């Protein structure tokens, strides 16, 4: 006799949205019984060096372990997954989230009320790219105009006192558009601990001091990082440094940050679930972010903060950017606030057709 | 009103005949549409001075904040009970267990399941409390039981002790064995336990808290010996207890009870052991049936759990209750729970 919860089949399909494209992939699985389950991998290359064939082939790799094995087991099956050869975390990711919107789909739970039911709704910031000043004031106006408070920019890449000037520039520009905006600096592994310092003075010069300073010097310089910390006076967010939940047991050992950014992208839920806990005991604020990902992942992604509760950051806005959308379902915004309660069961996002 | 919303947060006496008597509290939730969860308040004032009395107060008082709010809000609600008035640990666990059992039952969805349904049966020792020493060592294996939990706690008074372990080693000379220290020893004593224990060639499976709840430092230099594993008990109360323990190596394993601070606490809790390497174990306090299958849901499906004490339901002259996870010796199987911990009144 055949078990309603077993899992009958893993498959898997691009997923190329166009921007204005995203490599990604549409991961099902389906139970005996009918119900689905979706999940999304976003791989972004530049971000970790994986990609879609390698995140396709951890897919197919893992159909060995998912395929017969219970949904109600999806605790057992998250943790078999990286002894995989070629397990990447964005399968990890969009495979747990499959599982976990089966169970849930079929027991008629939001996602959102599995994780918690903390809260129902986000408040989102959106983020803007380096370019020219123009563009980032531009950017800036679009924003308000949107009712999003909270904007997180984009600056250097890896340096001299002119780029710095003229990111500089760009956020003087921005903050002028948003004078009561909550300003985020996402320093994308770009600055040296000085290097980041000496900018926060210029900023501090022109009357700017940013609510977060997120993961301003190198992944590997958690001394760095600790460093800026200590000088007590913008709060310092790891993002690359942090995705496993011992990355974010050492960093909050180390005092070496104020807040953790997570993304299931990274390291998938299980393990997400567990860098959640060891940050609030540790007293560590939580920044809830994304790869570039559609309104599945990102949606997944609000029911978990949501569910949880307790971030004091939330970006969750690139579907505002994507150019398709190839769902139903899913999270609602409203401005920049996501609205999760028309989400009855599982995470609400399924698939189209044209 | 939507069908999840809590119509009624009930409580009601649950005093069970010890085969003394235990003075517990049913806690009940009833949903809108008409779903009833349950959940159990074993308070032990023994230790810690929480009263059958006390903590029935809490669980009224909290009907302001858990009536009329949503069961698909379960961790927010959970979130905040501390702070209500005149607030119980065990209430906190009894409420929570009903809220969970409430979400669950409705959602045909297995707390076992809910919990990660790592796996999905256990393996319970027993616990003993000289002669009286073999006494029970015998009728244990006679039940298939493989792990014994040895209570204990003067060079003299060790002697005693020792000459009841090794009362139960004779008995039953496989069966893996904890000691239950009991905040009752300093570190030089314990290790002189040790020692005239390892000449009759005795190593237990672990040491449970051997110092005073106050003590990190002698469970810590315990613990630093590496000779036997050491585990947290009273020692460990919030995830803020078990990541002090965890950063200052002070412990092997931590043991888990969901009565001492609820179900949300203890989610942490693994956590934070998890993530540091820690083992666990999972306990209770006087518990019946329905505490002891939430126990039992918890660890299963976190998986994990090397120790399992989860034998208080033996020690028990009567079962208000159906249902719920069944014994097999010193196997607990969940299987057959198909909504919530699965377990109802009779």
């Amino acid at each position: 006799m055949t078990a309603p919860t077993t899992i009958r089949a893993l498959t898997v399909a691009p997923l190329d949205i166009p921007l204005h494209v995203a490599r990604n992939l549409l991961v099902a699985v389906e139970l005996t019984d009918g119900t689905r389950g979706y999940g999304e991998a976003a791989p972004f290359p530049a971000f970790n060096g994986e990609t879609q064939d390698m995140a396709h082939a951890a897919i197919l790799a893992a159909r060995s372990l998912v395929e017969g094995a219970d949904v109600r087991e999806w605790r057992r099956i998250a943790l078999a997954l990286p002894a995989l050869p070629g397990m990447t975390g964005s399968a990890r990711c969009a495979i747990e989230t499959a599982i976990l919107d089966a169970l849930t789909r079929r027991a008629r739970l939001p996602l959102w009320a599995f994780f918690g039911g903390a809260a129902t709704s986000l408040e989102t910031d959106v983020t803007i790219t380096t370019g020219s000043v123009t563009a980032a004031a531009r950017a800036a106006q679009a924003i308000v105009a949107r009712g999003v408070t909270t904007i997180k920019i984009k600056i250097g890449a890896g340096t001299t006192i002119r780029t710095m000037e003229h990111d500089l520039a760009r956020i003087v520009a921005i903050r002028d558009v948003a004078p009561t905006a909550r300003l985020i600096l996402d320093g994308n592994c770009g600055y040296t601990a000085p290097d980041a310092l000496r900018l926060l003075d210029m900023l501090g010069v022109h009357g700017i001091v940013p609510a977060l300073f997120e993961q301003p010097v190198a992944k590997d310089d958690e001394e760095g990082l600790r460093r800026l910390t200590a000088t007590r006076r913008v709060p310092v967010a790891a993002d690359e440094s942090v995705a496993s939940a011992t990355d974010a047991a050492r960093l909050a050992r180390n005092a070496a940050v104020d807040v953790l950014n997570i993304k299931l992208m990274k390291c998938g839920i299980v393990e997400a679930l567990d860098i959640a806990a060891i940050a609030r005991t540790a007293g560590l604020h939580l920044m809830i972010g994304g790869m570039v990902e559609s309104l599945l992942a990102m949606t997944v992604s609000a029911c978990f903060a949501a569910g949880q509760g307790g971030f004091r950051f939330v970006d969750l806005d690139t579907p505002l950017f994507l150019a398709e959308n190839p769902f139903d379902g899913g999270m609602t915004y409203h401005g920049g606030t996501i609205d999760l309660t028309l989400i009855e069961a599982g995470h609400g996002v399924t698939p189209r057709s044209p």
